[PDB]
């Protein structure tokens, strides 16, 4: 009756597996014989889900319930979903087996501490699951009264004492992402525990989640409710992974464990969530974040049942948080910004198209289009001034198809290919585009009212060497120069175009290297392209190359070691 | 890229299609240390909504109507709840993760021009699910392809089914209901519940719970005026006591456990029990109605081939049925519902004389029973109306009153003996005590008072048991309906000393010629009469009886010569 | 053919009857290559309606009433959904076909005249089903007997059950609820759910889901004025906290897999848990109410006999109960609901003095608790009202407040010591636990003078008399009191009028002690007192502690000479 806690009020959880005195046999028992299998079960809903309160003058029913639901699992919300448990036992040949069902409870206590003693204690019994006790008997056998009758409340498991006092370089493009961070997420302090089943040796026990009530309780958290609301997050989840049902589920999950004939074991079942993150990656940093926990199909932990008589170590409840019991996962799916216009090119591009920029008024927007046949396309704008960025709709072309026309599959899940989200950067994209697939070109937010054009042209030449890379157009006076762009991910490409400052057939001393990033560069001179070198590593290279004056050269760089968000070139 | 002629086609790419990006949106289970994880779902409301991808050459109506004309009608099938389950066990001290998906049947509407697909419409009908499992460790880096699918694929092997868009019965006259077997299905997967791909070391089950009891029987007839659907159901009730046609309460379920070295697939179908109602008249079938009562399903279990094999473009089979159950043919004669059933309430003891009432020339039945088991000779006045005796199948197993007929209202009858004819005959038959028997009086052509007589045979006439005796002119060939094999037919004639040769045609029968002295004495034994050339000395002006046991039945009719 | 006397009889031909021509009208399943086929059904609504075949002397009402009077009441039974299941596996590279049937219980109403059955009525009550399986090949010719049944038959062995149609309890006085065991059934198959015939190598299951939660308890009493059904249910709630009568949520299911060598039959029953409410007074049972709370079922597994053996005509057994569960007897005393419960809110520390009020002369309880564990001597003025201490079973396991009584409303009590015999001088020496709640039943007094209950903590030599009641004794000799149970204690206090004193008892075996008087000093030890002839100051107080070892009589008698 002595504690080490400071003076005050505490919320105490004595754990699951509590059975109550004298209510041992009041649910009924089964008799089986000669190899028969006896299965006894129940469903926890309505009357058998009502907690039993034992209030005290200082701690009333509301004072108990509110504190218990604030720190531990919310039983009021949990008791509205029917949960089933089953126990299976087989009788040996030429023998009689008797088994009777009980109910197990989670014992919560509200205690008052004064001068290192418990002067007051409240009790709450929340129904969780059941317990089957079996025996083998013979006619006229005298069974011990302890098998039938319980005098005082006991924990079939080992009791616990949980108290609380009452008072990475991402090489992403700018835009939205939905990340599947894994499955099997649970909450601390047994906030998701369905229940514990103690299975005796040689018997079977199952915890069943039928869909008697097709209802779930998703958990949501955001850093900016103005932009990333719950409805906004659900719409983006539907855009990314086509999630339809959030607060309703029809899937059934069930865990069954058979105990070995030599030891007793217990199983714990939990409710799981599938973690989703909606981020707004801008200029190399996360600006917005919203965590969405879609309810998953449960997690079962199977452990050997410890001795009911064991040392009780009084423990403080862990801080509120999540634990992942499923495997590691990170699926990144870019989604279309819902606050931007989607323009379309209905007739598929064959060899030459010249899109006219409309109704947009300098706002950034998408251009949904497709090509007539697979090939390498150079996509540029007037004087290359607005730097475009090409995307691909994930899973486009697998369905309805019409030859020579765009089929708007209405897929907002996009995959970045190449392009810079930089103002005032001359560039054109050299990309390989597939037939019948839908592609997006995000035109950046311009500041000019002059009519602009997007041009598409098939590369039936040496320019196919620059496939899936964006070429920077360069300014030069010799001396020291630096150019900073977003570093492409590992194994991706970035191209540079520059001229040596009078064409005479006159060389120059030109040094080529990068900063903080390793890439096996390649050099082409011009339009026909011929290779000058193969394996220029440009991390901090001091190499020098004879460069003809007044000639155009191209620097393809394949990023191998991504150390910085930005790539710098000299 | 196609071999089909120019036009529009309906294409089925088969079941087992999974859609991109929606792999993990239903949830996943984590299990550890010997636990069993079971994950399932039920397809009824939102799990059964097809997804249409129309083109500006076809339509959602154009897709649905063409799909449902040739392949399974999903609209009427998606309204019946179907359950599927997947079971997996984790090994000791190890963590197992599994996540549920949905499988679809990919239907396509394609347009062909100059041997190429210029337009393609897509329909995804939901069928079943698919559970994908892995074993992981804390900090294990799992391949993204396990979690995420980029493009739609078939977990099974894809298919390409296209269609261009533009015996001697020795029966008596009367009605029959024939159970022709169970496990009947329809071609082109018109009854396929779904396919489950079970990975090695896991279990998968397809469940048909009776959440909705509606069933859809199929019926076809050759004469809707006579053999309507309601008429066929009434005759089925008469024959086999079938009560529930559109409703079923029985639950069926197929479970298969995959071996640890093979991943295998199971196909579940809806089955029908074939019934035929026929009107056999004068040796030929005049009417026929086919009724397919919905049965309790059929499961086909086969090893799953590689999802990547040669796709051979195939034409859909013609409309029809396949029997996957065992061979069956149960023939149960039924009482004609368009004929009167008269009754003899007091059981026949030794002598009865029924008076024909009212029934003036329509055929009718006489339901009756005997006081004790014995051989009864049943005739009519001058034997002119040839009667036919039947037996009610399963009469006397129930309510009983001594010395009185107890009506059982059993319309299932079993033919014993008698002719469908204007032919002098009397029946010698053994009748059981409590059983109910029918005597079909034929359609007469006179207004005179006729009588049916029953007399117990305690003499030598008991040798002709379960046979009808023809009374014989002869001052020669006689044609009657041939009794079935091992059955009997009797002939009675008078000799006008002489040379007598008796033989049959197209049928082999064991003659057992007796002489009438009324007393019967056996004169010749085992006279095989199939084109026999034997002869017997026959006394002039004496009555003789020839019992014939049909051994070889080649013709509907039995012929006999003098 | 009959041996019965002339008259009318009710006949049960048992379960397992299948009807002619209705064989594969429910459908059949085809499985192949290691598949498992499971076929089941649920007995309710239409497949639950009996089929009557009346006779001129026995109509439908006559048949139904006579069947339900003697055998199982099917009308009440058919309203509760019961499920059955059959499981079969097909071997590799083979085709298995199975079709479902319905089984019935054949009841007959027969009339006997001159040793013969002149009239017979038939009733077919629905029960569970029957699955028949076969292994077939393409083009295999199957026997018509497998598909088609011509006449009704019993898949089990038929039966012919006919009926002609025309101990020292050492308890204290008070109420008890006794759990007499589980698995109780009724004779003549009045609780039989049904029988499943499982073919070799297949599985069969009888399922009791809760689609209807209604259950049907059976109740019998000897005095409906006092022990009504509601009174019995309230006492069951007091004793074992039984909350749901005539309603259950628990699901029970029996599954049996038949060996590949034998056919197996399983019988499922509805079970009851027997409860007895008794009024034990002055050594005899005065009232008794028997309550049979419906339990989870009982399954009997036996090898299927040949459906063809001698059908020995049998008379139905007398109505009664059979226990198929283990032996049990749990005795729980309950608080008398017709008596007042007073309370002492402040826990007793060392000294309390309750003043007896509202109670008049009626007997009543005093609910109280002590501050700390110790041996308390509880008396009442001049020891005239003999008190009896009880303990509330399961008190102190829950809400707690230091220094105050926490009422738990537990009416389940455990007798400790005290005499239910007024006009007897006594005080109780008992050890009381700290947080436990205790009852003191004050007997029905006859005086109007205010009396008092005194509690005093014993820190002296009086602790030797723990858990015993001391009789205060005339003696200028035999004394009769209720004999304590075996291993319990009873104490006697007397004054000597030195002298020769003989100590012995009658009909009871007891180890005695002779503590001399306040300080107590041991004088005699291990005095075996049944008819003992042993013998031993003058004008001194002695105490006789007696430990009952052999209980032959309800009363203990002690002689002093």
């Amino acid at each position: 009756d002595t504690i080490d806690l400071a003076d005050g009020n505490y919320v105490v959880s004595r754990g699951d597996g509590w059975i109550l005195s004298r209510q041992n046999q009041i649910l009924g028992g089964s008799v089986i014989s000669n190899g028969s299998t006896g299965i006894v079960g129940d469903l926890r809903v309505n009357d058998n889900a009502i907690p039993y309160y034992y209030p005290t003058p200082s701690f009333n029913e509301e004072y108990i319930k509110n504190n218990i639901q604030t720190v531990f699992a919310n039983f009021t919300e949990a008791n509205q979903i029917p949960i089933g448990f089953e126990f299976s036992k087989t009788a040996p040949s030429n023998k009689n087996l008797y088994m009777y069902l009980q109910y197990t409870y989670i014992r919560y206590e509200i205690i008052k501490v004064l001068q290192h003693e418990i002067i007051e204690r409240a009790v709450l019994y929340v129904p969780s699951l059941g317990y089957v006790k079996s025996i083998e008997f013979n006619p006229g056998e005298k069974i011990n009264k302890d098998f039938y009758f319980l005098t005082n409340d006991k924990c079939i498991l080992n009791e616990q004492f949980l108290y609380k006092k009452i008072l990475r370089v991402l090489p992403y493009s700018n835009g939205l992402y939905v990340i599947n961070k894994g499955d099997g997420y649970i909450r601390t302090n047994d906030k998701d525990l369905i229940g514990t089943l103690l299975i005796e040796a040689g018997s079977s026990g199952s915890i069943i989640q039928p869909r008697l009530r097709n209802t779930t309780r998703p958990l949501f958290t955001t850093s900016n409710d103005a932009k990333f609301s719950q409805q906004y997050t659900e719409e983006r989840l539907k855009d990314a992974f086509n999630v339809q049902l959030f607060n309703t589920s029809t899937s059934l999950f069930k865990f069954v464990e058979e105990a070995p004939s030599n030891k007793n074991i217990c199983i714990k079942a939990y409710n799981t969530y599938e973690k989703y993150e909606l981020i707004d990656y801008q200029n190399g940093s996360i600006v917005n974040k919203a965590e969405y926990y879609l309810p998953s199909l449960g997690y079962c932990e199977v452990t050997n049942a410890p001795s009911p008589e064991s040392e009780v170590v009084k423990t403080q409840v862990a801080e509120d948080g999540f634990i992942q019991n499923g495997p590691e996962e990170e699926i990144v799916v870019g989604v279309i910004d819902p606050s931007e216009n989607i323009q379309e090119i209905n007739t598929a591009i064959s060899d030459n198209y010249t899109y006219n920029i409309p109704i947009v008024n300098n706002n950034p927007f998408y251009i949904l289009f497709t090509v007539n046949t697979t090939g390498i396309y150079k996509i540029n704008a007037q004087n290359n001034l607005p730097s475009l960025k090409i995307y691909e709709a994930i899973g486009s072309g697998n369905r309805n198809f019409q030859s020579g026309n765009l089929c708007d599959d209405d897929i907002k899940a996009i995959n970045y290919i190449t392009g810079f989200d930089s103002p005032n950067a001359k560039s054109y994209l050299v990309v390989l585009l597939n037939k019948d697939k839908n592609y997006y070109i995000r035109v950046p937010q311009t500041s000019s009212n002059i009519e602009n054009q997007i041009k598409f042209k098939r590369e039936e030449g040496d320019l196919r060497n620059l496939m899936n890379s964006s070429v920077n157009i360069i300014n030069l006076n010799t001396g020291a120069h630096y150019y900073t762009r977003q570093s492409p991910d590992v194994h991706d490409y970035i191209s540079y175009e520059f001229t040596i400052p009078n064409f005479n057939n006159d060389t120059s001393n030109i040094r080529l290297y990068t900063s903080y990033n390793q890439g096996i560069g390649t050099l082409f001179r011009v339009y026909n392209l011929i290779n000058i070198q193969q394996n220029l590593n440009l991390l901090n290279s001091t190499k020098s190359i004879r460069l003809l004056n007044g000639a155009i050269y191209i620097l393809k760089v394949e990023v191998t070691e991504l150390n910085n968000y930005n790539i710098k070139l000299h």
